[PDB]
């Protein structure tokens, strides 16, 4: 999913949602 940001959040670097 388009959930994850990268000016404030960011979430995660190694996410495994899209990959």
């Amino acid at each position: 999913k388009f959930v994850i940001f990268a000016d404030v959040k960011h979430f995660s670097p190694e996410d495994l949602t899209v990959k």
